RNA sequence: GAAACAGGGUCAGCUUGCCGUAGGUGGCAUCGCCCUCGUAAAA
C-alpha cells in the first residue's frame, strides 16, 4: 500500500492547512528574488538567502515545479518562472554564457508564452519587460548581490513584483492557475491509465519526482532507468503507471516527512513515519521515541 | 514482473623479565607407674 499511503497522506496534508504544494508546485527555495514593478528594470533586488546554520537559498516558496534539465538540451526546458541565472538573467558565470544565452532564449520564450497564455497579469510583463532590458540587472548581478560564483547557492533566482512584497510572481494567484491548468493540458494529452494507486484512469508520469533526502542525492522514489528492469514494454516510467497527479501527490508526501521531524534517520535506512489519519500525536514522536 | 555475484583480496600485527626479596619461626619431659602373675606335669 506504500504509493497509496503516501497518497493518502498528501491527501491529508493538503486538506489540513499543511501547506504543501497543490498539485502543481515544488517548495524551491529561492536564493534572492528580484523585486520588479510593471516594467521591472530592477526596481530592487532582495536576497532571501539569509537563513540557518549555512547561509542558505532563500526563503521556502511553493513555485512551480523544476520541470528538470536533465542535460544534453538543458537549455530549452526552463522553469516557469523562477530558474537559473544563465536562464532568468542570461548571467554569464562563465563561458557557459553563450548556453545561459540559449536558456535565457528559452527562458524568455517561457516567460513569453507565459504573457501569451497569461496575459492581465503585470508580473509577466514585468518579467518580460524585465528580459527586453536585463541589462538594468546585467549591473546588479555583481552590484546588489551574487551568486557564489559558478552555479550556487545565488543560483535558482526568481521574481517577486513590487505592491505585494510577501507574493512571489510565481506563486501569484494569476500564474498559479494557469500552471495548474497547463499541468492538466499536458496531463491530458498524454496517455491516461491506470494509476497504481488511485486506481483511476490518469495520466501515468514517467519520471517519478524524485523525493529528496533519502539517499544524499535527492533521489526517485521508483524509477525504473536502467533498460533491464524495464519489464512489459512499458520501458521506462511506465513501467510503474502512476496517476502523474497522483505522483505529484505522493512524491510531496513523501518529501515532506522525509524532511519532517519524522525522519528517524537510522544510518542508512530514513524511515518516515506517517498517521491515516494524520497528526495521531504520535507521528511526530515516532521518530523522538526511536530516536 | 523473465536474465541478475557480492563481489575481485586485506599478517594483527611489530615486541614486552613477573619481577627485584621475603627466617616458620622462637620452643615445648612422654609422660609420672605397673610383680607373669599366683600353679599344675616323673609317665
Amino acid at each position: 500500500m506504500i504509493l497509496h499511503a503516501l497518497t493518502q497522506y498528501y491527501q491529508r496534508k493538503a486538506e489540513s492547512d499543511g501547506g504543501i504544494a497543490q498539485e502543481g508546485f515544488e517548495n524551491k527555495e529561492i536564493p534572492f528574488i528580484i523585486v520588479i514593478d510593471k516594467q521591472g528594470n530592477f526596481i530592487q533586488l532582495e536576497d532571501t538567502r539569509e537563513l540557518k546554520v549555512k547561509k542558505k537559498v532563500g526563503r521556502t516558496f511553493l513555485v512551480p515545479k523544476g520541470l528538470g534539465r536533465s542535460g544534453s538540451k538543458s537549455y530549452e526546458v526552463s522553469n516557469l518562472l523562477w530558474d537559473h541565472y544563465g536562464y532568468v538573467l542570461a548571467y554569464a558565470g562563465e563561458k557557459g554564457q553563450e548556453q545561459a544565452d540559449k536558456q535565457h532564449a528559452s527562458f524568455t520564450a517561457k516567460v513569453n508564452e507565459l504573457k501569451q497564455a497569461l496575459p492581465d497579469d503585470a508580473g509577466v510583463t514585468a518579467v518580460a519587460a524585465f528580459l527586453s532590458s536585463a541589462e538594468e540587472k546585467s549591473k546588479v548581478m555583481q552590484a546588489a548581490n551574487w551568486a557564489e560564483c559558478a552555479k550556487v547557492k545565488g543560483c535558482n533566482l526568481s521574481f517577486r513584483l513590487v505592491d505585494e512584497a510577501v507574493d512571489l510572481v510565481c506563486q501569484s494567484k494569476a500564474v498559479r492557475e494557469y500552471v495548474s491548468q497547463a499541468n492538466q493540458t499536458q496531463s491530458d494529452n498524454a496517455q491516461k491509465g491506470i494509476c497504481l494507486v488511485t486506481g483511476k484512469a490518469a495520466p501515468i508520469a514517467r519520471l517519478h519526482n524524485a523525493v529528496k533526502g533519502v539517499n544524499a542525492k535527492p533521489a526517485p522514489f521508483a524509477s525504473v532507468n536502467l533498460s533491464a528492469f524495464e519489464s512489459y514494454g512499458k520501458e521506462q516510467g511506465f513501467a510503474f503507471p502512476i496517476g502523474e497527479q497522483a505522483m505529484f501527490e505522493y512524491t510531496t508526501a513523501l518529501n515532506t516527512l522525509l524532511a519532517g521531524e519524522n525522519r528517524f534517520r537510522i544510518g542508512d535506512v530514513t524511515t518516515v513515519c506517517w498517521g491515516a489519519k494524520r497528526t495521531p500525536l504520535e507521528e511526530s514522536l515516532a521518530s523522538m521515541i526511536n530516536g
